[PDB]
């Protein structure tokens, strides 16, 4: 009718082996038998058992702190003669038994213009770890593919990773990244999960046409429609940012010459001076418009 103690307490690690003895209830007057009362939860009765004779409570099931960190058992001491009851309080401590998992709201493929300023945010990732304290805090890093330190990841709220431009980008040097984002917990030792973020670098019109002849063109013609010279230029950008237009902008007031806008070929017009100094402008078709100038000196 009386118990060895006012209540019983035990502190156990989650995932403790089945059969582990956690506490012994003892009552005294007649044989005494021990059992859980009717009100003790189904969840608790699946995890713990009490020996009818000894009063020893053992681990019966898989104790998972992420499913519950505290149980109240009520134990009946039946002398076969209402029976006395006593409370048993079980605290469950944390194992670092979970790795971070990325949420599906995490960016996995982004497009960044190569003139994206240092400090601008280009992506966010989110990860969770259901362990307790340090075992559940998440910190992000860029473990590989972060060529020349282009990007940096900053962690908020042990939960969100913000990806920023850390160094100026240049599509003409590197037009894509495969960043291996790592979510680590702060367990000792830590558990980690990786996530791939693909970065495509978009072109800006940041390269001018470059004239292939550094000193311009010096030519003699002795012609109606006779080709005189082809001006050529290149451009390091792509798409419309490297599509070139060729114009004669000065020295052709008497209309002796024609320049094909696309090919840069100069011809005499179908149709007087012994000498012409043509100025040629080459423009790309991007924004802002970039251009180069060259000189074409024509002797007839
Ligand atoms: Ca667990
Ligand atoms: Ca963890
Ligand atoms: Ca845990
Ligand atoms: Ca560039
Ligand atoms: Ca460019
Ligand atoms: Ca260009």
């Amino acid at each position: 009718v009386q118990f060895s103690n006012a209540s019983y307490e035990a502190v156990i690690m989650e995932n403790l082996a089945l059969g582990t003895e956690i506490v012994r209830v003892q009552a005294y007057s007649n044989q005494i038998t021990y059992r859980f009362d009717a009100y003790t939860s189904a969840q608790a009765k699946a995890l713990f058992k009490i020996d009818a004779i000894t009063g020893v409570i053992t681990v019966k099931g898989l104790v998972d702190r992420e499913k519950g960190d505290f149980y109240t058992l009520t134990v009946v001491a039946d002398d076969g003669g209402v029976d006395s009851t006593v409370k048993v309080y079980i605290t469950v401590l944390d194992e670092n038994d979970n790795s971070p998992r990325f949420d599906f709201t995490s960016d996995s493929a982004i497009s960044v213009p190569e003139d994206c300023p240092v400090g601008q945010r280009v992506a966010t990732v989110k990860a969770r770890d259901p362990d307790a304290g340090s075992n559940g805090q998440v910190v992000f890093s860029l473990a590989s593919g972060n060529i020349a330190g282009a990007f940096e990841i900053i962690t908020s709220n042990d939960s969100i990773g913000e990806v920023f431009v850390a160094k100026p980008l240049d599509r003409e040097e590197l037009d894509h990244y495969i960043l291996k984002v790592v979510a680590s917990d702060r367990g000792t030792p830590p558990r980690k999960k990786d996530h791939i973020l693909q970065v495509t670098i978009l072109d800006v019109n940041d390269n001018p046409p470059v004239i292939e002849s550094p000193f311009g063109y010096n030519v003699s013609v002795n012609e109606g429609g006779t080709s005189v010279v082809q001006v050529r230029a290149t451009d390091r950008d792509i798409g419309i940012n490297s599509v070139l237009s060729y114009y004669i902008t000065e020295g052709n007031e008497d209309m002796t010459f024609r320049m094909d806008r696309i090919s840069g070929e100069i011809a005499t017009r179908p149709a007087r001076q012994n000498f012409y100094h043509l100025v040629v402008t080459v423009e790309d078709e991007g924004t802002p418009t970039l251009s180069a100038t060259t000189h074409v000196y024509v002797t007839i």
